């Protein structure tokens, strides 16, 4: 079993937090808000570095490029953005969704970005260039979560609609259908298995080639908010999930028993992330709330 402890606390945001992201290179949490702001922490010691600004509403989700150089946002603005982290500047907005885009993420190459927006698509971007490459009829509700697998060639995609959905990256063709709403999906890091969310108290552990749910995981609260969950790598082999209870949930990925609750959060925690290298996680809550906190385990 982990143990987790409170290490840092961090305070800035002035609306609930949406999402936060560890860089590819363990250096930098990302948070974004619906303060309409992308603030930058340091990873080990919690330090405020700068707020990245230019969306017009609120953002919903953020994610890094492979090489902890840029992020890309999705904004209730019906864009997202590509910022240069270093200069803090927009290099470009990605126009098209006519809703809005709620999630997104780069492939490891980094040179595509994957959106999903309240429009009920998802959308294949070219980061060099900014233009949409391709766009997806994926789903007939919001679009919850897209997620590119380990070499990029497949995209898993959510949605309230019930469904999961996996992509041919290349041709943008519909590889696989896996019903209450589905809040969020992620491959695992050997691409092998699907983390699914759905809006009655579950998490769900599927193989990708069989089609066939091998784990459930229960016991947190998640009939509401769409909450980032997450495969912990570093030390032992755990999922880990915000809750409507305002808990961090730990579990055993094999065996499905909780192993750990961490409290603090005085809302619903929607985000949880899980460093790259180290056995810390960053966890964020809603408008009661509006604080990100890092929590380090010595396993
Ligand atoms: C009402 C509810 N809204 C949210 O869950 C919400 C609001 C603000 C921030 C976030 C975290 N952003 C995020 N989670 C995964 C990718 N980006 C979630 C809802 C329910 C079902 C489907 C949808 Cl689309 C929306």
């Amino acid at each position: 079993k982990p143990n987790y402890a409170l290490k840092f606390t961090l305070a800035g945001h002035t609306k609930a937090v949406s999402s936060v992201k560890f860089s590819p290179n363990g250096e930098w949490l990302a948070s974004s808000s619906a303060d309409k702001l992308i603030k930058i922490w340091g990873a080990y010691d919690g330090k405020f570095e700068k707020t990245i600004s230019g969306h017009k509403l609120g953002i919903s989700d953020v994610a890094w490029s492979s090489d902890s150089n840029l992020l890309v946002s999705a904004s209730d603005d019906k864009t997202l953005k590509i910022w240069d982290v270093s200069s803090g500047k927009c290099l470009k907005t990605l126009k098209g969704h006519s809703n809005y885009v709620f999630c997104c993420n780069f492939n490891p190459q980094s040179n595509l970005i994957v959106s999903g927006s309240f429009d009920e698509s998802v959308r294949i971007w070219d980061v060099k260039t900014g233009k949409c490459l391709k766009t997806l009829p994926a789903h007939s509700d919001p679009v919850s979560a897209v997620h590119f697998n380990r070499d990029g060639s497949l995209i898993v995609s959510s949605s309230y609609d019930g469904l999961c959905r996996i992509w041919d990256t290349a041709s943008g063709q519909c590889l696989k259908t896996l019903n209450p709403p589905v809040s969020f999906v992620k491959f695992s890091p050997n691409g092998k298995y699907i983390l699914a969310a759905t809006l009655d108290n579950t998490l769900k552990l599927w193989d990708y080639s069989k089609g066939k749910c091998l784990k459930t995981y229960t016991g947190h609260k998640n009939e509401k908010y769409c909450i980032f969950a997450n495969f912990s790598v570093t030390g032992g082999k755990w999922i880990v999930s915000g809750s409507e209870d305002n808990l961090v949930y730990i579990w055993n990925l094999q065996t499905k028993e909780i192993v750990q609750k961490l409290q603090g959060h005085t809302d619903v925690v929607i985000s949880t992330a899980c460093h790259p290298t180290e056995n810390i996680i960053a966890s964020a809550a809603l408008e009661n709330d509006k604080t990100i906190k890092l929590w380090k385990s010595d396993c």
